[PDB]
């Protein structure tokens, strides 16, 4: 250990409120068992006696600025941060490899780096031969489709507004130029934002679901079309919104265009008139005109062949849902309830939908149970009827969302047989607010799951690198997320309990919290309980520790739709769409948690049947400013992307990788001609066996030396000393 690196004139990184880290030289040599550190930025950094932990060391210049983050010798947050910052600001480079990962910082301006000249430079090349570019990732995907006879997936994660739609477009521009999909898929984006995005406390245009777009190729490996799948939809949002948040964009679009002549009939008020759209107390997004955004959505529908008729159907269904949310209930007693007579909301529901007020009014307040003997109808509480109303709304929405996806798909599908595909996934990354609820819990769960599948891919490839290089592959450690995932999704886990409790007549938020404690507290390290509360739990997620408020969890998870409620609607006539939506019983007993898990294992299956490549998209600042880099936002983004964990894992094995030549040709000056044999590979072994005495700071393989973190910076320092 000794630690003869904290010398005098050695750079380190210390913390900083405005920049997160400040670069700080040295004045005095650090003495073992010291407690100080004199620095001329001038202060005396004082470490804490128990931690006795030194600030992270800075990297030597030959490595600063590198195209690959895992060629830094000191792999830590500052180095990563500093490296991304100088490339972006000084050199205007948006793309940086992180091992097999592409990091893409959104520059908030159009760059002249996507033309045919550049495309051509990248066709044929191998990964890493050239400078990092989204095109390189496309090339790999395309090249490998052809040589492995196997479909590929490019996963593009990050917060919406971070440049994922740009990344997908240029993967498509690239695919279409080395082999009219791109124009058609981008024309669909506004259809898909209107129904799947929504304002939250932290993004005015957050995407609440995963979009996978399979780009189809023929046997001559040319593009023929596209097919979109979707997963992970936040159904909760359709009927509940937190303070400051909104329902899906399309609902608000519709209610700010209520006065339009052809929506007279939908008798829409403004967005504060509807239960399903006013809970957040903020119907207008500053700088956003919901009425203007509606014309883009229809234009988009028109452009993917959705007829003005079917379009009118969409908004008929949606006005439907809104009005449904206003159906009020009066309970007769704990066990039953009724809809007031001559009740406006359901009058309008029923006129729009094309059904009988009375038959609806009835199955809104009753329930058909069936047993082997026979069947019977019972009344149901005001509460169970809210839950059924909401479930119906959610079910209408979900199936309207699938309807609209099928019909985009018809505009995208090709007749030519398809031999293979490359799917671009547009998924979110980690989400933490000051207050966290069911929705964040779902995003984070998906994120552990996408992180595990990434870790296991990297780990396969490392094992493969080791076999080739003739180092024993079992020497590679795995950093496993399966315990956090079981804690969430396995028998007796968070979601299983949430299900159980939801079925208990007396079960509430506080009684589920208690089952969480009695089952996991002090019995699972990934599970903490805040010392000062009984209504919150904590999960040690890979990227960060997250506190969840239990409020709302039991209601949001419930999702039992009643078949009688459906069949009423499944039988309209004054309206072609509505019955189309519903063209069984176990599937809709299922909670939102449970459906989420199914959608998520659907998504993993899809990706596991393919070779994945990875792109991480970050926002450098909070205002869409061109080439501007805010350190606090950068770290948060890289963290929520998994890049900081990716880099930690890397930093714990043998990240630096020099070929024997690269090494001889850098460190020739460090050896004496006496020890320079005719065998190059053997000289280096001997030479380095002297220069670094401890043997497990590096592994010798066939063609490369593999180094521990800091060993190249050590080498480079004694190249300067001389």
């Amino acid at each position: 250990a000794a630690s003869e690196l904290y010398t005098k004139y050695a750079r380190v990184w210390i913390p900083d409120p405005e920049e997160v880290w400040k670069s700080a030289e040295l004045l005095k040599d650090y003495k073992p068992g010291d407690k100080v550190l004199q620095l001329r930025l001038d202060l005396e950094y004082c470490l804490d006696p128990k931690t006795k932990e030194l600030p992270p060391l800075r990297n030597p210049d030959i490595l600063v600025g590198e195209n690959d983050l895992t060629a830094l010798s000191y792999l830590h947050e500052p180095a990563v941060l500093h490296n991304l910052k100088v490339r972006f600001i000084d050199s205007k480079l948006i793309y940086t490899y992180c091992g097999i990962v592409l990091v893409a910082i959104n520059p908030y301006e159009q760059l002249p780096i996507y033309g045919e000249d550049i495309i051509n430079a990248y066709s044929g090349q191998n990964m890493g031969d050239m400078d990092p570019h989204i095109f390189a990732v496309a090339e790999e995907a395309y090249k490998q489709m052809a040589r492995d006879e196997r479909n590929q997936s490019i996963i593009v994660s990050g917060e919406s507004g971070a440049g994922k739609t740009v990344s997908a477009k240029y993967a498509m521009r690239y695919f279409a130029t080395v082999s009219n999909v791109e124009e058609k898929v981008l024309a669909s984006n506004p259809i898909m934002e209107s129904i799947g995005n929504a304002k939250t406390t932290r993004n005015d245009n957050s995407s609440r679901f995963g979009k996978y777009i399979e780009i189809g190729f023929d046997k001559r490996y040319r593009i023929i079309g596209a097919n979109m799948r979707t997963y992970l939809l936040e159904k909760s949002r359709v009927v509940f919104q937190a303070e400051e948040e909104r329902n899906y964009h399309i609902f608000y679009q519709l209610c700010a265009s209520a006065a339009l002549p052809e929506f007279k009939t939908l008798r829409l008020g403004n967005a504060n008139y509807f239960h399903y759209t006013k809970q957040g107390g903020s119907p207008v997004i500053d700088g956003i005109d919901d009425a203007k955004e509606m014309v883009n959505t229809r234009q988009a529908c028109t452009l993917l062949g959705i007829s003005d008729s079917y379009q009118m159907g969409i908004f008929r269904i949606l006005a439907g849902i809104l009005h449904l949310g206003n159906v009020e209930f009066a309970s007769r007693d704990s066990d039953s309830c009724a809809i007031p007579p001559k009740h406006d909301p359901l009058t309008i529901f029923c006129d729009l939908m094309g059904v009988d007020y009375e038959e609806m009014a009835h199955w809104l307040c009753h329930r058909k149970l069936a047993t082997a003997t026979e069947t019977y109808i019972k009344p149901i509480s005001k509460l169970h009827a809210i839950n059924a109303r909401d479930a119906l709304a959610k079910h209408i929405y979900a199936n309207l969302f699938n309807w609209i996806v099928d019909h985009v798909n018809k505009a995208l599908h090709s007749t030519v047989k398809q031999h293979s595909f490359i799917g671009v996934l547009d998924i979110y990354g980690f989400e933490t607010f000051e207050i966290n609820s069911f929705e964040q819990f779902c995003i984070n769960y998906a994120n552990e799951k996408l992180q595990q599948q990434f870790n296991m891919h990297v780990f396969k490839l490392e094992q493969e690198e080791y076999m080739k290089e003739q180092i024993p592959w079992t020497l590679i450690d795995f950093y496993d997320n399966q315990p956090c995932i079981n804690l969430i999704e396995a028998k007796m886990g968070v979601l299983d309990l949430l299900d159980e409790e939801c079925k208990m007549p007396k079960g509430s938020d506080d009684t589920w919290a208690q089952k969480l404690y009695n089952t996991h507290l002090n019995k699972c390290a990934l599970f903490e309980k805040p010392r000062l509360s009984n209504k919150a739990f904590i999960i040690k997620h890979f990227a960060d520790k997250v506190e969840y408020q239990c409020e709302g969890f039991l209601e949001k998870n419930k999702d039992t739709v009643y078949e009688e409620q459906i069949k009423v609607l499944k039988s309209s006539k004054k309206f072609k769409l509505l019955p189309e939506l519903f063209q069984t019983s176990k599937e809709h007993k299922k909670t939102v948690g449970h459906q989420f898990r199914n959608s998520l294992h659907l998504l993993m299956e899809t990706l596991n049947a393919t070779t994945p490549h990875y792109v991480r998209c970050i926002k450098p600042n909070d205002f869409k400013f061109p080439f501007t880099f805010d350190e606090k936002r950068a770290v948060q983004q890289l963290r929520a992307c998994g890049v900081l964990e990716t880099i930690r894992i890397s930093a714990a094995g043998f990240p630096s990788r020099w070929t024997y030549q690269e090494f001889f040709s850098r460190y020739r000056v460090l050896m004496k001609q006496k020890d320079v044999l005719s065998d190059r590979k053997q000289t280096c072994k001997n030479v380095l066996e002297k220069l670094i005495l401890d043997k497990d700071k590096y592994q010798f393989g066939k063609t490369k030396i593999f180094f521990r973190a800091g060993q190249v910076a050590y080498l480079e320092k004694i190249r300067a000393d001389k």
